[PDB]
């Protein structure tokens, strides 16, 4: 009745209601370090979240989404192989059962235990609405996390999580600063692609971190204890929610870093 991540709902079945998923440029991608093109003519990244101004966490199925007010430029992303200025929207991640699995791209074949998506779109297009009817409307920031060290930063995220359990729940989420996930380097590979879930318009320009950022296995652990189902319903849990690797067809992948 409506897409999932499931035997009878899955990736691939996605198709038959959303064409597009056979596109040219679809998500994501295998990046294969060897083929990627290092480009000196992208520029650094400009990210400045100082202002930001995060409001409420949500579960939606699929995942959770922190969302942040866009109604003025407070939280930017510029530079890079971007042409604009893009405004933060949400971020979520995309996890798997298992250590070994859970992020959507992955490098030379490696998948990482969870991938985060920080989502953007272009101001010159007035709203989001409108942002994803362009080839250039929106540009996601993907980082990559590894099970190692516990991270500061997305404590906060991991508390809230009993609160927001099942489908439609939120709960209120002000103040949190999202610099406390970035790693320390931004370099990163580039190239123009899509949303990796329905309605998967392909109207983003990827910007995918090289370092990947540290979590615990008690931080991932909470993760996967989130449901997919709505309160009452049977209970199944929010894992391996990611779309496997679709195919470059004919796209290239530039590297800002030698
Ligand atoms: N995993 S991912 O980073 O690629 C991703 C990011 C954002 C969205 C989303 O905002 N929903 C769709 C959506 C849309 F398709 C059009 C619109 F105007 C608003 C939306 F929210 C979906 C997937
Ligand atoms: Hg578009
Ligand atoms: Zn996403």
């Amino acid at each position: 009745h409506h897409w999932g991540y499931g035997k009878h709902n899955g990736p691939e079945h996605w198709h038959k209601d959303f064409p597009i998923a056979k596109g040219e440029r679809q998500s994501p991608v295998d990046i294969d370090t060897h083929t990627a093109k290092y480009d000196p003519s992208l520029k650094p990244l400009s990210v400045s979240y100082d202002q930001a101004t995060s409001l409420r966490i949500l579960n939606n199925g699929h995942a959770f989404n922190v969302e942040f007010d866009d109604s003025q430029d407070k939280a930017v992303l510029k530079g890079g192989p971007l042409d604009g200025t893009y405004r933060l929207i949400q971020f979520h991640f995309h996890w798997g059962s298992l250590d070994g699995q859970g992020s959507e791209h992955t490098v030379d074949k490696k998948k990482y235990a969870a991938e985060l998506h920080l989502v953007h779109w272009n101001t010159k297009y007035g709203d989001v609405g409108k942002a994803v009817q362009q080839p250039d409307g929106l540009a996601v920031l993907g980082i990559f996390l590894k099970v190692g060290s516990a991270k500061p930063g997305l404590q906060k995220v991991v508390d809230v999580l009993d609160s927001i359990k099942t489908k439609g729940k939120s709960a209120d989420f002000t103040n949190f600063d999202p610099r406390g996930l970035l790693p320390e380097s931004l370099d990163y590979w580039t190239y123009p692609g899509s949303l990796t879930t329905p309605p998967l318009l392909e109207c983003v320009t990827w910007i995918v971190l090289k370092e990947p950022i540290s979590v615990s296995s008690e931080q991932v652990l909470k993760f996967r204890k989130l449901n997919f189902n709505g309160e009452g319903e049977p209970e199944e849990l929010m894992v391996d929610n990611w779309r496997p690797a679709q195919p470059l067809k004919n796209r290239q992948i530039k590297a800002s870093f030698k």
